[PDB]
């Protein structure tokens, strides 16, 4: 980890600094999501450039924007675009801003992401509540955590195995129906891999085999840290696609489709995080 | 990656400068697959220390060689040898070369491996076509598209599920029976496995279960790279060894027993690939 | 692309050579709270790590850090009281370095501890497992410490893993069981090393269930390669510190502290295991 306490810290206090706003929880949008910051009310915005020690987002449809406000009587910060390992930053870049939301006093992390369909019962435009991950980048050695463990972040080995807030769950499944929905609300384990190339069928085939629901390139590393440091952590994923399972299928995946299948899913995505927000727990 | 744009064009220019001969296919020779040159006509021959950016073959059965030649009226280079991640090299040094025949104007790779057969029904000696792969290092972060992506080569995103042309695999179907071979000809899914240590049992039926016919160490990244720049890709294994699926058995694998297995089907592999030569359509 | 010379290795065995009378036989390599196994060796000589030309750091709690030569019952050992892991930013030619200098010791027989979170549904906490088998799954996809040139000194290019844990020693710990006076089985089987630092989620937890491991850790795998590159004998247990979360509905979590714990309930049972074990170790 080529950053230090002091780093986090000075980039915490540069925003203090910079902003009035002091933001309860964080909300990380992925591809095509960028639109989520649209409803924040009185929103002061940062370019990642502006930012000491921020990473950019290379990858479309990511702004590369920090943005401050109000949602739904909730003081949010939001990533308006994200960083990806593929973009050959070391996980310790990518997830750098969640240490700096906690230093911030942020108690609560959102993960939003595209992901690929791997559950036959998906449609295209499913919202699905990430109830676990597989972390296949962190089983051969790509943790954000590794190296030295700074305990005034957390412990040397948290545990993962309730990093997704399992009330938070249970309140968005009841909260569904105020959606308004004609489609169910699903719950499911979501799979990193590190792309960025798109995947196989025969590689689709053990994903799906591994028990894996939908698959993205994002979101794991970021958990996995927010939870280190003691943060609630909810995440869902836009089905945007579903993965090519045949050899027939004359179809391909393509990030244009992932970014259509991002605007979309607009309104619906902005509605339920708003109901959301309420849900979170005071400090 | 840590080669700029420019430094393939040099490379290209290089041999583009040194050799009249203008391949439209490029071929890439596994370990002790290197007799496959033996039958290009007008052969040009260079040792891979002449080429500016060349990495080294450091593994008995690569000889270290780029040969320019006619096979079977097509013109060709062939990888005499190639190259492993496990040697130390990145995926970028690994794949460097599919770059460069992308700019000499290469249109096609072939691709060629020695594998341990995972199916039980494969027998050593055999050729299985690869259908499509399982790239387990791609799945943890070893992918050769890591970094920035250059739009002159392709997209930071491209699809993989079609690798492995339909087309080519269907021909060198209807075609096998010009070889006058008493076992059929294998088609299936190649793991790509690190190494540089063979397989335990235990990892072999992992592997197994995952879906996997074959395994090796190579191959994979050449294909992705290959795909995200536009070439049409052709590949096969030579089974050379039965990987050990118990606890009983007292044999182990070793590359003398890959590379014994590899001079037995010399004659085979030239006369197949002679074919799969005829049917490369022109550009 | 290791930072370690023929020479390097060979400077750090002369160096210990020198410095104790010990020759040592057998290695044993003490995992998670596993240290108290140096407690019962005979004519001790310990040297801090720090003390050893080349030697790394063990940073982890239950890991002391310490080199430790003597006698287990009549047989010549040297242990290592901590051990290196990945997930503290070592290379794995790091990790595995002392494992190359033993075998420039004399050592033939290398055994390996570790505590270990079970997968299997039959295991007990405080249980030991001979491991016959192992998932490298660092292996699978860059992370084998024998990445990059090869050392032909040591060993071959491509060794063979299939064979790693020596059959004839487990047979015997398997049948020699009935020594150790315990109403619970020896059990046997699969490792897998997963790289942490943090723990497993069920859906982790079932996927390398289903792959056919039985016991989870985050190390062991990386020193047993190159133990074998070199041609030393290979002998595995783990001690089964913690079930593995496996369900949604469960309020408790995997935590260091009841790994460094179990080891410490279990101390009495791994120190008789230990002793019947080098009984078992053929002579030079
Ligand atoms: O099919 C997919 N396979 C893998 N990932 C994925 C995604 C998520 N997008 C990726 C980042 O994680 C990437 O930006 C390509 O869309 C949407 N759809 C898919
Ligand atoms: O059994 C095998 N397991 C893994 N790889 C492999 C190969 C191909 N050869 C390897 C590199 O790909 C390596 O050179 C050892 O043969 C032939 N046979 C096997
Ligand atoms: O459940 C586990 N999952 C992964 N590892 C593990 C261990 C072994 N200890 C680990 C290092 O290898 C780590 O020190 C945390 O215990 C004991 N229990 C477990």
């Amino acid at each position: 980890n080529g950053y230090t306490y002091e780093d986090y810290k000075n980039t915490a206090e540069w925003l203090l600094s910079h902003t009035k706003h002091r933001p309860q929880v964080a909300i990380i949008c992925g591809s095509g999501l960028g639109g989520l910051t649209d409803k924040l009310t009185q929103a002061q915005i940062f370019d990642y450039s502006e930012i000491p020690n921020f990473p950019r987002s290379t990858v479309p449809g990511h702004a590369g924007r920090l943005v401050f406000g109000f949602l739904n009587g909730r003081a949010c910060v939001m990533m308006q675009g994200r960083f990806h390992m593929y973009e050959g930053y070391p996980l310790w870049k990518v997830t750098f801003p969640v240490r700096v939301f906690h230093l911030l006093g942020v108690d609560t992390l959102v993960v939003t992401n595209a992901a690929g369909g791997l559950n036959p019962k998906f449609e295209v435009g499913d919202i699905m509540l990430i109830r676990d991950h597989i972390n296949l980048p962190g089983f051969s050695g790509q943790n954000p955590l590794r190296g030295p463990n700074d305990e005034r972040f957390g412990d040397r080995f948290p545990a993962m195995s309730d990093a997704y807030d399992r009330t938070m769950r249970q309140r968005a499944l009841s909260t569904w129906k105020q959606m308004g929905e004609q489609r169910e609300l699903q719950e499911g384990t979501y799979v990193m891999v590190a792309g960025p190339s798109f995947e196989t069928v025969a590689e689709c085939r053990v994903l799906q085999k591994l028990g894996a629901d939908a698959v993205g390139m994002s979101t794991v590393p970021e958990v996995i840290v927010a939870r280190h440091c003691g943060l609630r952590v909810f995440g869902f994923s836009l089905i945007t696609n579903k993965v090519i399972m045949d050899y027939e299928s004359l179809e391909k995946a393509n990030h244009e489709e992932v970014l259509a299948a991002g605007k979309q899913a607009a309104q619906k995505l902005e509605q339920f995080v708003s109901i959301l927000m309420a849900s979170i727990p005071l400090p």
